[PDB]
DNA sequence: ATTACCGGGCTCTGCCATCTTA
DNA sequence: TAAGATGGCAGAGCCCGGTAAT
């Protein structure tokens, strides 16, 4: 009876909330009182409290007791309640989705005993939150599937290849085992591709590749294919060009392209490009604001060496300074 | 005094489908 | 027997600078 009026008060997205969870909207006893408070307490302003619930509506099912313990724990990983504010305001669904704090605890045990330490699981939760709400045996099966690759691959103790992953690629927990198996022999097939090569590419730079949903790497990697081919380069050598930056991998299909496109109106050869990859990390608006300054002087391009077009701004624009 | 090499810092929701659970 | 709990999916870059090399 009271609940629409307190959620309307509360600067609530009513028409939002109901469409993503109808069942919350039937239930006789909210908490919806006690979360703002709860919420208000911790330091959330009340712009916040009203777009988490607008997102999550089930999280005014909690109780204080509840609310109160789960916040302990994620302070026992995360040092402030700002961090779990923030956290929370960027996803509320990761806190609120569970009240098992038992399984929580658990979680916590059990990536302490996978031999992580505690920046490792507070890099979890700051970036892969949805991590904590996971069961158990789905952060189990994760680990399980990871030591069984480790060891499926050359490597010496895979429970240190564990710990290298998941400190470089944070998101991995979160990632279904079908997916990340599927983004492994996607790299397998591609490419050469060894098990030792295999195993730094997914260590180090291809790490986040593992992240990548069904068939988009394969998808962007075809695009490359293609447009590289189209401007005279031949499969070694779009091979070594992703291998050797496999970011190029993450960006959207029309990003790169348009990427490329930039730099070469200006004559900037496909071969400049690719042996000189990191020049792809600047975004476009940089690379386009960059190469108007240095054509902009006595700059041609064509013959430059354009890494600058990646570097800090620092270090760019001590360079432009020189150049004029 | 200048650039290359390379790794690190940031960084991941919101939706739907299919169970459990009471 | 309807909600709650849970799993899984699509979508996706940019920047900085330490230190080696010259
Ligand atoms: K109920």
């Amino acid at each position: 009876e009271d609940l629409l009026k307190n959620l309307l008060t509360m600067g609530v997205d009513i028409d939002m909330a109901r469409k993503r969870q109808p069942g919350v909207f039937h239930r006789m006893i909210t908490n919806e009182q006690d979360l703002k408070m709860f919420l208000l307490s911790k330091g959330a302003s009340k712009e916040v409290i009203a777009s988490i619930i607008s997102r999550y509506p089930r999280a005014i099912t909690r109780t204080p007791e509840n609310l109160s313990k789960r916040w302990d724990l994620w302070r026992k990983i995360v040092t402030s309640d700002l961090e779990i504010v923030n956290i929370l305001e960027r996803s509320p669904e990761s806190f609120f989705r569970s009240n098992n704090n038992l399984n929580l605890e658990n979680n916590i045990k059990f990536l302490y005993s996978v031999g992580l330490t505690r920046k490792c699981l507070c890099r979890l939760l700051t970036n892969a939150p949805r991590t904590f709400s996971n069961s158990l045996d789905l952060n189990k099966q994760m680990v399980e599937f990871l030591q069984a690759a480790g060891l499926s691959l050359g490597h010496n103790d895979p429970a240190d290849f564990v710990r290298k992953i998941i400190f470089k690629n944070p998101f991995i927990l979160i990632q279904s085992t079908k997916r990340v198996k599927a983004n492994i022999e996607f790299l397998r097939s591609t490419f050469n591709l060894n098990s030792e090569e295999l195993l730094v590419l997914i260590c180090g730079p291809g790490a986040e590749i593992l992240d990548l949903s069904n068939d988009a790497a394969r998808r962007s990697y075809a695009n490359i294919k293609e447009k590289l081919f189209s401007l005279g380069c031949t499969e070694e050598e779009v091979q070594k060009f992703v291998l050797s930056y496999p970011d190029v991998i993450f960006l959207a299909e029309k990003k790169f392209n348009d990427k490329i496109d930039c730099l070469m109106e200006e004559n900037i050869s496909i071969s400049q490009i690719i042996e000189n990859p990191r020049v792809l990390d600047s975004s476009i608006s940089t690379l386009k604001s960059r190469i108007k300054e240095l054509v902009n002087a006595g700059c041609n391009l064509s013959t430059l060496n354009i890494t600058l077009l990646s570097w800090s701004k620092k270090r760019y624009e001590a360079k432009l300074k020189k150049l004029s």
